[PDB]
């Protein structure tokens, strides 16, 4: 597990908890900056800077968030329980409330167990799927007919994590802000994402 | 983009309100309220 | 200004300077978070990405 909360002894799992245990010095891995985690452990300044988007098929007349919540016609979900549905359950904003209204009535129908499966159902029905941006980009570079619609829907970033007054946590951040201007993360990220 | 960077708000070194602000600042971010804030002040 | 350091006697300016001097508690503009300025002042994370 990355790290959460429980919602009843208020106990951490995950990379977070070995954090605040001090089991670990680091946590290295796309560890998502968010209030809650920020109040518990110190991150590192993001590595990279991300939000949600639509992954859908490639050649339709399709632009944005809008034009999906204002229809019927093309389903759209997200994985179950992931990142993603959870910030369309809580959203107050319009469009996105709207989008959940759609989604948890036809729940069974569009929300996906998988990354996996929700790309099949891309490829394979009128079906738009809501995801991590990162995650996206790692699609369409290997999936040729696929593409991002629209923008961010939200903006998030992903740390390092360190416990809370670790020393390393600001030599950390300085080392990444050099790496950014160095050109040395835009690298890396097209090694490992380019198809 | 052809570079990454953010604005951010700044402290003294050693600020106690440093990591106050950025708690506050995800908070905005998750809930909503920034984006808000960036379509007030953006859109023509 | 900003903030930005004097290539020959390294010492600060702008929004920077004001905080490095405890002058001001926040400096709170669109100021970029870059190397050379978070290891002198400490950044919030950001509001904005860019
Ligand atoms: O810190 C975290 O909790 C997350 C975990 C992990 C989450 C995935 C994305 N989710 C995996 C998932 F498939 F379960 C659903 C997806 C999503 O919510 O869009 C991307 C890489 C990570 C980014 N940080
Ligand atoms: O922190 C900083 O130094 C800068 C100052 C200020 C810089 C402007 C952009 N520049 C103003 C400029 F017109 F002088 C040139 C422009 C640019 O470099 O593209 C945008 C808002 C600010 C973001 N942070």
């Amino acid at each position: 597990k990355y790290g959460a909360q429980d919602d009843v002894n208020g106990q951490w799992n995950g990379m977070v908890r070995e954090l605040i245990d001090h089991k670990a010095d680091l946590a290295v891995a796309p560890l998502t900056i968010t209030y809650v985690r920020e109040k518990v452990i110190d991150f590192s300044k993001p590595f990279m800077t991300l939000g949600i988007s639509i992954l859908y098929r490639k050649g339709t007349p399709i632009d944005s968030a809008d034009d999906l919540a204002k229809q019927t016609k093309i389903e759209y979900g997200a994985v179950e329980d992931g990142s993603t549905m959870t910030f369309f359950k809580k959203s107050k904003i319009s469009t996105y409330d709207k989008m959940w209204a759609f989604m948890s009535s036809r729940r069974q129908s569009v929300l996906v167990k998988s990354s996996e499966e929700g790309i099949q159902r891309v490829l394979t029905s009128d079906y738009a799927l809501l995801m991590e941006s990162t995650t996206i980009e790692f699609v369409t570079q290997r999936n040729c007919n696929l593409t991002q619609i629209g923008g961010l829907i939200d903006s998030k970033g992903y740390g390092v994590g360190t416990p809370m007054g670790s020393p390393y946590r600001d030599k950390i951040t300085i080392a990444i802000l050099q790496l950014q201007e160095e050109g040395k993360l835009h690298m890396m990220k097209e090694k490992w994402w380019r198809g």
